């Protein structure tokens, strides 16, 4: 099924299109995100529709942010590694390819330690933190529609008590001084927030600093730039780990650096 999908759809569609159907897709919730050959284009709502069925989803979008096949409601909730994550799947971006880090950020905080989310989203990054290490958490997210879902998310997973937010860009971040522990998930020329973030660092604290960084440049980058601008402010930083990811081209790969920074 496969089977099922071929059964209804080789009724309407030739047996030369048939054979380019998709043989993947992901899932998250309930919608189905679809990828589709450009020979389907004219079959795209049908092929959706039955997708739908068979798979048990309510909505799909095509893969390739996202062009709607079939159904109408992207909002869903999905469960990973035992995080509820409430989403609007359309317009808010979460891939299972980053599953990997929302693990290992279920591992690297202890108890005690504040916890500042620079870029929370719906709580990617810091939903593990609050729930597997149990420290406490502020997460900052800046646009107004992702920032219910990541409050709501906060309910969903009972850490309201450890786990603060806030509706505002990261640099308006009254806090100075207060983590042991920073999330810069992030990815667009995230170094211009390096000085916002040694400002709410601790002496000592760690920075799980994302960038996006060419091949052609590491492994100097982009621990060389961060190293740079953390010279303008006359404190140092130990690179403690540098993890690659969603290395998607052209050229460029997408790391985590764990970093950690004292401020003199
Ligand atoms: C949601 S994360 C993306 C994580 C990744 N796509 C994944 O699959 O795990 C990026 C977020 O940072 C937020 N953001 C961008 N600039 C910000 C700023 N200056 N202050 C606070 N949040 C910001 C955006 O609203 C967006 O929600």
């Amino acid at each position: 099924i496969k089977p099922r999908i071929r059964e209804i759809l080789s009724k309407e569609l030739p047996e030369e299109l048939v054979k380019l159907l998709p043989k993947r897709w992901v899932r998250i919730g309930d919608v189905l995100l679809l990828p589709l050959r450009p020979e389907l284009e004219p079959y795209k709502h049908r092929i959706a529709e039955v997708y739908a069925e068979v798979l048990g989803v309510k909505t799909v979008l095509r893969k390739g942010d996202y062009e709607l096949l079939y159904g109408s409601d992207t909002v869903t909730v999905h469960v990973e590694n035992g995080i509820k994550y409430k989403l609007d799947v359309a317009k808010i971006m979460f891939s299972p390819a980053n599953v990997k880090e929302r693990v290992r950020m279920a591992k690297v905080a202890k108890p005690d330690e504040l916890v500042v989310d620079m870029f929370a989203g719906i709580g990617h990054l810091s939903l593990p933190i609050a729930v597997y290490g149990k420290a406490k958490v502020i997460a900052i997210e800046k646009d107004p529609y992702t920032f219910k879902f990541l409050v709501e998310n906060i309910h969903l997973n009972k850490v309201e008590d450890r786990m603060s937010a806030y509706n505002m860009d990261n640099r308006d971040f009254p806090g100075e001084n207060i983590a042991d522990r920073i999330l810069m998930g992030y990815v667009v020329r995230t170094h211009e927030f390096i000085p916002k973030a040694l400002s709410i660092a601790k002496d000592g604290a760690i920075i799980h600093y994302h960038n996006t960084v060419p091949e052609k440049l590491m492994p100097r980058e982009p621990f060389e730039t961060f190293k740079r601008i953390t010279k303008e402010y006359g404190y140092d930083v130990e690179k403690l780990n540098e993890l690659k990811i969603k290395r998607y081209a052209p050229g460029v790969w997408h790391v985590v650096l764990d970093l950690r920074v004292f401020k003199s």
